[PDB]
């Protein structure tokens, strides 16, 4: 089928993925108020384009944490990508390498840190880290990322417990039989579908067993001493927490509500972005994810002070359509929509995308 | 059937309850504008969670009027519970005893004050009082509550006449043949379905015959002299009335619109809560009911200054599913959702649930 | 069928009236934005009831222009009532006489001024006047009203031309064959369905032929000199026009958008009421019509400073159900809903219905 | 079929036009947020009519850039009108001549500048100009307009690239075989459907090949030196760009979002109109297009300071119904709705249509 925008990809994915996998990928937490809002909020921000600016030569390039990227549109961590396509994370990293953009690799990937570095050696790669109760497991992940040429750690800070995703509970979500979380060396930590993970969501049970709910700023201190790699706090929604991340010597904030999958009824990320940008006082790069579907979404986040955005679900739908090629298609669609959004708004490059371009 | 959230319970209840009983339980007044709003309003209050607070050990316990409870989630008065399940109020009090939370017993219960105290002797129990034209009836109810170890009187002040519930009028609502309001000793006062209660809603006719529309602050004065038990004004919606309750030596306010069943077009209780908390100046505990369905609802009410919330309809749907076990399930679902909402918002206990957690 | 609220009456009317008649009665102008808003706006005004006020003895009585009425709910002018029921205006006035409220009689009634006075001699009656190009016709109507014991003139000021009601155009609306506008003595002025009234709405053509689009404040001056009866300006939507009516020695303002049938996209009458009440500075009574369907609508208009409200369409639906008895039913439903709305809001009588009862 | 308002015309058009042509005509850009808003925004602006102003003799006449018109309602440029009806632009100009209003002729017309001047010699005619990469092509268009008695140039400034219209991409939109853009003398520039215009929207490819994305204020300078005809900047959405147009010696601004077909998520034109009128300080006439469907839309734009409005899509639907006669019908409907909107709001002529008539 001919798919020409991101929404087309989701629709096709629903038609070809088994229910429990589609549901895992699509779902938000509880009543999914924030899931709807992540998208609605973008529509409330209106664009005020400048005309007659000469946009013959639009340059989409930028940098994330000192590393050059082809566009301010990067791949966010989405667990267990092999459920969507046999090649999962390997397909994803290859598409990123082709595009000249970065991939943030989930700690719960169905491919190892090493496997991913092998498949995309020239690709900009970062590790998304969950703090395990077992700090040696956690340390190993970080050390492996450093060894394998990953350029930053995105530490997820909004997941002391898993959000309650109703469909996952109903479907008793678990990995397909042939698949594992490939970063780990035990049946429990690798999320083996042959393992006892209770009678509800397998993933919620996995988090409860493996992930540390006691995670504090002290643990951020530990992490900051552990690695000299740039560290981004992922999942911040408040200006005071943002300032705290900066105080702790962190190098960035990813304004995120975990794609509306954690606490439901939190605001849309585009709505909190300005408070966070203001709080940080230019001291650290601020990124956004959550509900990015169109070039104009990217334009709005940048106008509001974000350095770059990350996409979660669109990538998984790309994979579901055609693995590597599907992901490349999705990224190219976003790139082209962004170029056009830039051109029609009078922006020659990302440096001239200013706050007067948007109003709520 | 597998029911995993409060809404699931309502759906099942509709499938197993006779129409007139389901309709009695579900209905609001007139066009049901406030009924919709009680729920919608919660969604408008957005959460601003703190991260990295150490939430390994979440403590949900609190106190209501000096009595310890396991969670700030209590059972509100809902008349005639035996329509939902053979055990009605007895099932309810047993579930409350198991949970370590309180039950507010309707004056229009299908089980006596004594029957309920016998079924849940260790349970925290309060009496919801309606002021009868017959003050000796009223006095008896209060004296019985004191004798039978009930810890407070919730005096309902928003029901000089019954609200107009359209479905009840259509169905000519009345008790099933085998059931009575068991606190009373005459055919009229016990709401006998064999009695003449007009051609419209039997309950509206019952109120008109039995309940005193002349109820004033003088009657509050009488009540305050009658018992030394704590007294909570239930059904207050204005700050000036709140201050008046405090002046009268009352010990609490339950901010309530009677589950949107009285005057339609009043605001949602979550929306008026702040005005009431402000009016009371910390002098008396303020509670809320109306539209509480999810853990995040409980979190929002507490963030806005409520000591605890009460649930009406969810309890009746629990009963409809499986009597005592159904009620326990509903309460446990609310408890768990609340725990998770607390954890994900960075709250170790109820004392740290502050106003910065919410914004309208 | 059992009909228990105003909406029930409209539904039944649609089932028993011929399409073109139902459509004439239901329609607003153009896209009907104001028609929807007249109702929606009432829902936006929220009620803040007082408790414990002693409402055993609710007194609904008031006065309109110095004449006592049983409730602040009166019958507004609706043309051609015999289309709805054989007895039309005669049924209506008889119901008003029974209720102890007033009837405002349309200049385009299917019953004469004299016929109506004969059918309801003791009923409070007012004449709604349209200014005809023929001033002798106009004068005759006024003189007849005076002779026949009518107590005021409601001069309609928002109809220099007829609003564009799309359904009427489609149906080529005209009177049924057996009926006339009975105040007039020629084929044209009596709106004979045997007459040439073009190929679009017969009523729009009738207005263009008969009604004076040149109507100015000078004509108000003429009217004010013509009769010593109280005169109310009906159809005012602006405070400046309100002040002008007062300057001209008029005795009242009916805040009206002609039931949303004239200019579409004007605000709801409940929304403009406050500006008008403020403009008038207590110098003249202010009334409202447009979208009144429920007792709480009446309560809100009074809280916002209206002396009384008028109902248009509900009366016609009463007629469609059962002529006189149907109208009486509709009025009694409104009366009872209003009583209950008063009682539940802590109002013993209309004098204590204050502005703190509502907030937008 | 009997069609009595603009919406009726669209509905009929959908029933008789081939899908790809209807879709081309109907579509907005991307998710069509602005397309919906262009219409919704008009409904948010509420009217505050004056009564008793004497509206017997309503005069709709005005002037655009010093040229008298019969009404402040003119025909906006819509490309390729022969797809809608065999006579296309020739039918349109004949209808405009009959109405005494102006036609703005698209540079992408399916009829030549000369053909159109021949068919409507007495009609007020303007040329809508796109700046071609080939400036000699561009110059020729301007010189032809001057020669053929066109009275102004509307330079479109919001189209450095074509907006992304999803349906056009899906349908692979192209001209029907028998048709060309008749102003041009090569296969590419005339948009020959036999030409290679890629695998997506033929029109997007045509723009990319033919239209200059480098267009700047320098090009406006060039245009202003090229012709002494009045020049209007079409597609301005910001006050700062408006001031820049004035500085450049331009004679007008058409506040336009290109009928929501360019950048999606820009505000409705009625919403930005006031900022633009304020920015211009009376120095230049300001016009509006986008979502004009009803007489009250025209009234609102004038109340907010627009000199006249242009209609795009309604004209094409007129054509689809009955070519010249269809266009005349559409224009006459708009004229009559506007007259009535004027009369009912107390406006004798366009000079008295003031800002107090509207409020958002
Ligand atoms: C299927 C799915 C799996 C996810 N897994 C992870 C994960 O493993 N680690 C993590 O930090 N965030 C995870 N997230 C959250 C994303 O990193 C990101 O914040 C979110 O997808 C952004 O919203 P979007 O999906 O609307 O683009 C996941 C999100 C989805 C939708
Ligand atoms: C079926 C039902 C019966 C009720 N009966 C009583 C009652 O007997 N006494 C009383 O004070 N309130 C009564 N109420 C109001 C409740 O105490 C409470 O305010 C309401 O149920 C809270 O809203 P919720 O149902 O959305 O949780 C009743 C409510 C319902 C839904
Ligand atoms: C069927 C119908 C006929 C009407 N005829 C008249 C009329 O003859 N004279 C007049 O001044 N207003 C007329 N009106 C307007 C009413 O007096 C009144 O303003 C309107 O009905 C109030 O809104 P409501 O119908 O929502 O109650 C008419 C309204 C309707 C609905
Ligand atoms: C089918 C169609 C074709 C259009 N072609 C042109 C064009 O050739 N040149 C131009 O400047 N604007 C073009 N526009 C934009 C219009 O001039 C105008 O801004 C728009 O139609 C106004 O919105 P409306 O269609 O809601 O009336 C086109 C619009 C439509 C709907």
């Amino acid at each position: 089928p001919r798919l020409i925008c991101i929404n087309d990809y989701e629709q096709h994915a629903k038609s070809v993925l088994p229910k429990s996998i589609y549901d895992y990928y699509r779902s938000g937490a509880n009543d999914e108020e924030t899931l709807a809002d992540n998208i609605a909020a973008f529509s409330r921000w209106k664009l005020y384009p400048r005309m007659l600016r000469n946009v013959a030569e639009t340059d989409l390039s930028t940098s994330v944490l000192g590393q050059r990227v082809s566009m301010p549109i990067c791949v966010g961590a989405t667990a267990m990508q092999r459920m969507a396509h046999v090649d999962g994370e390997l397909a994803t990293v290859r598409a990123c390498q082709s595009l000249g953009t970065g991939m943030m690799l989930s700690s719960w990937a169905t491919s190892s840190i090493e496997e991913v570095a092998e498949a995309g050696p020239e690709a900009l790669r970062w590790l998304q880290l969950y703090i395990y109760k077992d700090r040696e497991v956690t340390k190993k992940l970080v050390r492996q990322a450093e060894k394998m040429g990953y350029k930053a750690i995105f530490v997820t800070v909004d997941t002391p417990y898993l959000g309650n995703r109703l469909d996952d509970v109903r479907n008793r979500f678990k990995l397909p039989p042939q698949l594992r979380m490939k970063n780990f060396e035990t049946s429990t930590l690798s999320f083996s579908p042959e393992e006892n993970f209770g009678d509800d969501s397998g993933l919620a049970a996995y988090v409860a067993k493996a992930i540390d709910p006691s995670i504090s700023w002290e643990d951020i201190k530990w992490l900051r001493r552990l690695t000299s790699l740039p560290i981004v706090a992922k999942g911040i929604l408040r200006g005071d927490d943002a300032r705290e991340a900066v105080k702790h010597g962190l190098n960035g904030i990813l304004v995120s509500n975990h794609g509306a999958r954690q606490l439901d009824g939190v605001p849309a990320t585009i709505d909190v972005l300005p408070e966070i940008v203001e709080a940080v006082e230019g001291k650290v790069e601020v990124f956004l994810d959550g509900g990015v579907r169109k070039g104009t979404d990217v334009l709005k986040a940048l106008a509001l002070g974000a350095k770059a955005v990350f996409v979660g679900r669109p990538i998984v739908w790309g994979l579901a359509f055609q693995g590597e090629k599907g992901v490349q298609d999705v990224l190219e669609i976003l790139k082209e929509e962004f170029r056009l959004a830039m051109a029609l708004s009078g922006c020659q490059n990302v440096k001239v995308i200013d706050k007067t371009l948007v109003r709520k």
